[PDB]
């Protein structure tokens, strides 16, 4: 017993992403998400289901909480996807009134539900829990504010356990005009209390789906969020299936976080289709992961990699994984202080993702984060310098001084990344 993880889904986006994540986890473990049972004994594989799944005498359940300040996103999701016996009511923490896209309302209002959330965690979490994953968007009010509150709360209440965030940044044109405030307040909070923040944005996700999967249309967020679920599943695969070289959450964080502030990570995965997994080399897949076309954050270029984690899944030639390392270091730009022999952390798992031959997942700590964050800062300043949209932050406990304090700390993080870039 040990290595267990609890996943908290917060707000509309965080819970919708949760559907794709848990669908992927059940499929990888050959669990029927509708019956809660193994699909069969014969195809039960040697694995460690307890990382994300609770086995009870009646069947399997997600080690998850489904948290929102309004009920519709979760209720509609559970009905449409027929999740009623897996996303069960005892795992939901729902209110009625919404955060109205204001971080401060999400933070304040969420405080009222913290006792129930802690009781549920303390009621069912094994003592050996290794950590928490918080799934949320940063541009709305509940994912951002309540997610921030939860990051702070768990790090304070459970010292010694990992707190990792999977966080969706605003799109290149924001689809919430308040998103700069909500994103700066969230990234400030996560810089204080998270151990590692894995970032995504919808501009990059849409580009990948349209250009790598060539979907003719995206009608529901499930046809975008599957990419976030894929990253979450694959970087934990070596906790759940056999393989030559396994790694846990804080093992990956320790290899990535060069300075305490540099905890903001860009993920990528290759290939995106089964057909490509059958006609690709380890070299080709790693090169795709390091290419901006595959980054799940919208970036202007390759940037400079400070540190990276690569998970090789499936039918992997270990000699190829090792021999390409000099080629990665020669062909990918790394930050000036990175020694030629350093900057790579490998995990190798024998389990391929559903029906693929092999797959590589990259977590990159990259100086280009400074460009992504600077753009957020420029959006923030365009509102804040005019005093636009501040009233309902002020009315919910975030003074104008507090907004500025969060902005200035955010800027200090940007400058650390820019300094490392050289
Ligand atoms: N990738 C992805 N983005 C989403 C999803 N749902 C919403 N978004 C994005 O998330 C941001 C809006 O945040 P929501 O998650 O809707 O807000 P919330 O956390 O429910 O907060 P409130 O509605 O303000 O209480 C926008 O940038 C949306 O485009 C989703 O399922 N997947
Ligand atoms: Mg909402
Ligand atoms: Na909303």
């Amino acid at each position: 017993p040990g290595r267990e993880i609890l996943v908290l889904h917060v707000g509309q986006g965080g819970n919708q992403i949760g559907y794709n994540f848990w669908k992927t986890i059940c499929e990888e473990h050959n669990i029927d998400i509708r019956s809660n049972q193994r699909k069969s004994v014969e195809e039960d594989k040697v694995d460690y289901k307890s990382v994300f799944l609770v086995e009870a005498p009646d069947g399997f359940h997600p080690r998850a909480l489904f948290i929102d300040l309004e009920p519709l996103a979760v209720e509609f999701l559970v009905k449409e996807m027929k999740l009623g016996s897996f996303f069960s009511e005892d795992l939901m923490v729902l209110s009625y009134s919404g955060a109205h896209n204001v971080w401060s309302i999400g933070y304040q209002t969420g405080k009222k539900l913290i006792p129930v959330i802690l009781e549920k965690i303390r009621d069912t979490m094994p003592e050996t829990l290794q950590g928490f994953l918080i799934i949320h968007t940063l541009g709305g009010g509940t994912g951002s504010g309540f997610g921030s509150l939860l990051t702070e709360t768990l790090k304070k209440e459970f010292p010694g356990k990992g707190v990792l965030n999977f966080s969706v940044l605003p799109s290149e044109v924001n689809d919430v005009t308040l998103a700069p405030y909500n994103t700066v307040l969230s990234l400030n909070h996560l810089s204080r209390f998270s151990d590692l923040v894995v970032l995504f944005d919808n501009t990059a996700l849409i580009r990948i789906v349209k250009d790598q999967l060539n979907y003719p249309v995206i009608k529901q967020f499930s046809d975008l969020n599957f990419l976030i679920g894929r990253v979450m599943a694959s970087i934990t695969a070596s906790l759940r299936f056999p393989g030559p070289l396994n790694m846990d959450l804080m093992e990956m964080a320790h290899n990535l976080v060069a300075l305490p502030e540099t905890k903001f990570i860009i993920p990528s995965v290759a290939p995106l289709t089964k057909e490509e997994s059958e006609m690709s080399t380890e070299l080709d897949l790693v090169e795709r992961c390091f290419d901006p076309t595959h980054y799940m954050v919208n970036c202007s270029g390759q940037g400079k990699t400070i540190s990276s984690v690569l998970m090789f899944r499936g039918n992997i030639a270990i000699e190829n994984a090792f021999s390409i390392m000099t080629d990665i270091k020669s062909n990918v730009a790394f930050a000036p202080g990175v020694h030629p022999d350093l900057g790579l952390k490998y995990g190798i798992c024998e389990s391929a993702p559903v029906d693929f031959d092999k797959e590589v997942t990259l977590l990159s700590n990259n100086t280009i984060i400074s460009e992504v964050f600077n753009r957020v800062l420029e959006r923030f300043d365009s509102l804040f310098n005019r005093d636009w949209y501040t009233s309902d932050y002020v009315n919910a406990g975030t003074s104008k001084s507090n907004l500025k304090e969060a902005r200035d700390n955010f800027d200090r993080i940007i400058k650390i990344y820019k300094e490392i870039e050289g």
